[PDB]
DNA sequence: GGGGTCCT
DNA sequence: AGGACCC
């Protein structure tokens, strides 16, 4: 019996906007990235206006959309660590799962409150928050009380981001991954709500696309969704034997689990960072001279990043998109070369020799992203 | 779109 | 090196 919440920023870069320049806390707001709008406060998304939406449909559904520009993720990143390392505090082990999703796994945490109590406060253990789909709890169900101590903490970990962070978000508690993420969203914004275990073929059974289950995306919808496979309860029901036989018995029995509400994954500790990267996508790139100066810009801001980091990588990989999936070329960093000194230089030589193994300098090209990534740190 | 993770 | 997943 694990004790899991999962952690989900509401409309994530607008908050960290909106808190920048408050004049626009009234406003619907949009954050914006070249022509999308990739996330909107709620003032806005009352007007329609939806996650990753076109700048034209967004116009125009809300001609009093105010914008700004979020292509640099610095801030975004940098509060993102700040909410992290704030629930890293109240019990070690939290997984990351982009800018605005934190795991905590809160078993033992649970437990030692727990303990602590005697048979009188233990009468007496309330619920912070919803209980999904209204269900009744039975304090003398010692997973009911377990799950309810969870959404007590999961609230005083929500009260101190927005106490002090300034930031907003839900939270779902759960006794897996999968429940506590699926659950998490049930009662949005700013609010939480605990799944308590009789409610969990509910909770599944709501989804309305296989593809909604965290753990199964586009290829593995349309190859599900090409075998009849269409509802949480087809999946469940189909064949054991034909599923492993059709996409490998790794995902076949995992996501055959998944459809059950069933997860073992371990909520792992994310820690730092594994790869530093910055990328630019543009109308297109058709010489070696922009590219060097395109690619002198992403090893610009890469290089205060790991700066300001303080372990070295031993690896760069450089990747591109061509004309109407991606490619890339790494190599070791060299010896004295990972180390008040002019860096860029060498690097952007090393990038432009991989770079030249991939592009045709002799044969036109046209690019639509260009992306620099250090990785394999010590 | 501008990022990340792990697996093969 | 590429693939799939996540946000
Ligand atoms: N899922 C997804 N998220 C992206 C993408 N590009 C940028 N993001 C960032 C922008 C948003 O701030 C954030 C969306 O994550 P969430 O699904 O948790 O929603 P968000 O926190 O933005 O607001 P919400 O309360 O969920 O409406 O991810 C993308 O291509 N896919
Ligand atoms: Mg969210
Ligand atoms: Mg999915």
């Amino acid at each position: 019996s694990r004790v899991i919440v999962h952690v989900d920023l509401d409309c994530f870069y607008a908050q960290v906007e909106m808190i920048s320049n408050p004049e626009l806390k009234d406003k619907p707001l949009g954050v914006q990235q070249k022509y999308l709008v990739v996330t909107c406060n709620y003032e806005a998304r009352k007007l329609g206006v939806k996650k990753l939406m076109n700048v034209r449909d967004a116009k125009e559904k809300c001609p009093q959309l105010v914008l700004v520009n979020g292509e640099d993720l610095t801030r975004y990143r940098e509060m993102s660590y700040k909410v992290t390392e704030l629930l890293e505090e109240f019990s070690p082990v939290v997984e990351r799962l982009g800018f605005d999703e934190n795991f905590v796994d809160l078993t033992e945490m649970v437990e030692k409150r727990l303990q602590q109590l005697q048979s009188d406060e233990l009468s007496a253990v309330t619920v912070s928050g919803h209980v999904y789909n209204n269900q009744s709890i039975n304090l003398l169900d010692v997973l009911h009380i377990r799950l309810l101590v969870g959404s007590q903490i999961a609230a005083e970990m929500r009260e101190a981001m927005y106490n002090q962070l300034g930031l907003t978000g839900c939270a779902g508690v759960a006794s897996n991954k999968l429940l506590a993420k699926l659950v998490s969203g049930v009662f949005k914004p700013n609010q939480q709500t605990v799944l308590l275990p009789e409610s969990c073929q509910h909770l599944i059974h709501s989804l309305n696309h296989i593809k909604e289950i965290p753990g199964i995306g586009y290829k593995t919808a349309k190859c599900l969704e090409a075998l009849g496979i269409n509802s949480v309860r087809d999946l469940q029901t189909f064949s054991p034997k034909i599923l492993e036989k059709e996409l490998g018995i790794s995902v076949a029995q995992r996501i055959q689990k998944l459809s059950f509400g069933e997860d073992n994954s371990p909520v792992i500790l994310s820690g730092p960072p594994q790869s530093f990267s910055e990328e630019d996508s543009f109308k297109k790139c058709s010489s070696e001279v922009e590219a060097k100066n395109k690619i002198e810009e992403l090893l610009a801001s890469l290089l205060n990043r790991v700066c300001q980091d303080g372990r070295k990588p031993h690896t760069v990989r450089l990747i591109i998109r061509r004309y109407s999936g991606r490619e890339s070329r790494q190599c070791p960093i060299p010896s004295h070369v990972i180390q008040n000194y002019d860096v860029m230089t060498p690097m952007v030589d090393i990038l432009m020799k991989l770079f030249r193994n991939m592009v045709n300098v002799k044969m036109p090209f046209h690019l639509t992203l260009l992306s620099v990534c250090f990785c394999n740190l010590k």
